[PDB]
């Protein structure tokens, strides 16, 4: 049974609380909340709700000097969190300061959170790649070199897109966590076929007249 | 008028306290902090500090899709600091939504924070850069790229080093900020001629005996404009 993790896109504690008490008993709910919600509140906030049950894919992309990294990592592990991401463009020696980190900050009789390179954002286009990062290679290729490097270097996993896991998962093999968003009911049934370790869902599931039956429905769609 | 911004490497509020009550009065004291004390002690201690009146460079070099750096960089603003970063690696419209979310997020009244574009940084050599970011410019034809369309993005200055200010000011000019950490007793007085808008000063200043008055001894020898007599 592969997870599916809601994806979040709210500015407060608030809005935070009220969707996670529509998606259902706490330890069935796995969301992901970025810099949008962790910037705008109380440190303990995410700790409050992984001592409930929530499972927690904390998105901040740290992208920082490896010790500066190591630090991030270590502080965001003993939230008790269970997946949180970096930049691979931040460098392989970044990536293994991260993961030591992650292994400092885990608190005793925790799993320590899985680390997860982001490669070229969704926000990077063909025409950015080439003339504003001023990336050598076209993006099939600074991808597949990023996710390899970034699994070279000890990266659990990455985010890539659902079109992409074929191909990457063949080169990486299955030592390695494919992490797709952009899924909608590029269907679940269709990220499981083609390599998807773990499904983000976002507003198919937080827009939904019901998001607990949304979203349990998209866990059947994923794992039948 | 140009500032030395002391930078703390410290994960833990209290230990934050006590270098403090070391370095002056708050009004007098522009400190930096990144990931490893924010993510340790989150926004209410930004908040507290900067109702005191601490001047905070929150460097937390924000790498995200616009929209999403839009709303990061607005929850920052909201907590009063004067300067914070992001990637220029993120592209062009990222930094202008940073900046527009940087504007939203500050209370009427206040001062917009400072955007500030991290360019590459220390820790990716010319090999790194080449190999593993797979960039097709070399090192310093890169950074001047990724530092004018930062200014062309609404990024108000970059972190560069001393050495470098000469070649990004050349091209991008004087309605910029230049900030520069290297600095050690590169001097503070190198950095002044050199054209550094604002310097970054760590240890120097945090483990000295006297962190108070080696901090005062810094802004003295950065703002030295006329140190010597000429005619």
């Amino acid at each position: 049974d592969r997870p599916v993790i809601v994806a979040l896109d709210l500015d407060n504690e608030e809005q935070l609380n009220k969707i996670l008490s529509k998606l259902g008993d706490p330890h069935d709910v796995f969301v992901k909340v970025g810099m949008e919600l962790f910037y705008n509140a109380g440190i303990d906030v995410i700790k409050k709700l992984t001592q409930q049950g929530y499972k927690i894919f904390l998105d901040l992309k740290m992208h920082d000097i490896p010790n500066t990294v190591y630090n991030g990592a270590k502080a965001l592990a003993k939230l008790g969190i269970t997946f949180t991401t970096v930049h691979a463009l931040g460098g392989s020696q970044m990536i293994k300061s991260a993961k030591d980190g992650l292994i400092a900050g885990t608190p005793a009789g925790h799993s320590v959170p899985k680390l997860l390179a982001v490669t070229e954002l969704t926000s990077i286009s063909d025409d950015v790649l080439r003339n504003e990062q001023n990336c050598r290679l076209p993006m099939a290729e600074q991808v597949l070199s990023l996710a390899k490097m970034a699994k070279h270097s000890g990266a659990d996993g990455v985010i890539c897109s659902p079109l992409e896991v074929k191909k990457l998962h063949e080169n990486i093999g299955d030592d390695f966590l494919y992490v797709t968003p952009g899924i909608r009911p590029a269907t679940p049934k269709m990220a499981k076929e083609w390599g998807s370790s773990a499904i983000v869902v976002g507003r198919p599931i937080t827009l939904a007249s019901d998001p607990k039956a949304a979203y349990e429905a998209i866990k059947k769609e994923f794992n039948a």
